[PDB]
């Protein structure tokens, strides 16, 4: 996250950090639980993943330093990828991981409420994108999850920072127009989160944008509400 601030633990219970075990462990990606036993994330976040045997989710961290070789994290036994998603730009950028194990939830581990196709037509203006990704373009990964409120754009106007892509209804803008603020390296799969009515809503996932923070290029994300149906029917036993 790009001109964050450290957040408060158990502030964004719903986000995990993913770790892959090759060749050594570290953070890979972010991502919302948004049930005892599934993780939504970025498919991208998977490009070179052969098996969901080498990743490790840790749910109710603040810090990465917390996670150590005696730290309880929960197995992937599924890695469920939109097929229709090819690469980020292109869109789909969105997939299920089936946990091993059923999250037991508390405080500083809880799911996030998913956004409803009633609410298209609400205004968010509360919206936070959260992460332990780069907060410099060559940076690393930070130890203290941090956030960042960010306003979203129209569709329209991202497409107007955007020329040589096209934003689709399934994307979702959020950043400012002077930039400073914004998700990257390292973000990706996580959520942008937007409180509505004293509730938080899963109204984006990470998913791209070119370079970070830059001014008139806002950060890329997976329009959830668009998939609300993928998620009940890959979910539905
Ligand atoms: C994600 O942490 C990052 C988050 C960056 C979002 N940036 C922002 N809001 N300014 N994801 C990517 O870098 C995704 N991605 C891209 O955004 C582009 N953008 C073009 C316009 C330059 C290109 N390629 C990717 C991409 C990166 C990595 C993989 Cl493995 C794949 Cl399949 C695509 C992370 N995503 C992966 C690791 S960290």
């Amino acid at each position: 996250i790009v001109g964050g601030t450290a957040s408060v633990r158990g502030e964004w219970p719903w986000q995990v950090t993913l770790h892959t075990t090759s060749p050594t462990q570290r953070h890979l990606c972010g991502g919302s639980i948004i049930g005892n036993q599934w993780i939504l994330t970025a498919a991208h976040c998977f490009y070179g993943v052969e098996s969901p045997k080498i990743l490790r989710v840790y749910s109710g961290i603040l810090n990465q330093s917390e996670i150590a070789e005696d730290t309880s994290f929960f197995g992937v036994q599924e890695i469920i990828i939109h097929d229709q998603y090819k690469m980020a730009e292109s869109g789909y950028d969105i997939a299920l991981l089936k946990l091993e194990t059923t999250v037991n939830y508390t405080d500083s581990q809880r799911p996030i409420s998913l956004p409803s196709k009633g609410d298209r037509n609400v205004i968010y203006t509360d919206c936070w994108v959260t992460g332990w990704g780069y907060r410099k373009l060559r940076d690393k990964i930070q130890n203290t999850l941090q956030k960042a409120k960010i306003p979203l754009v129209t569709n329209e106007e991202c497409q107007k920072r955007y020329r040589g892509h096209k934003i689709t209804h399934k994307m979702i803008c959020a950043g400012y127009r002077e930039g400073g603020k914004d998700a990257c390296k390292g973000d990706s799969g996580g959520p942008l989160s937007c409180k509505h009515n004293e509730v938080w809503h899963l109204v984006g996932i990470t998913s791209w944008g070119e370079g970070c923070a830059q001014r008139e290029r806002p950060g890329v994300y997976t329009n959830v509400v668009e998939y609300v149906d993928w998620i009940l029917e890959k979910t539905q036993a």
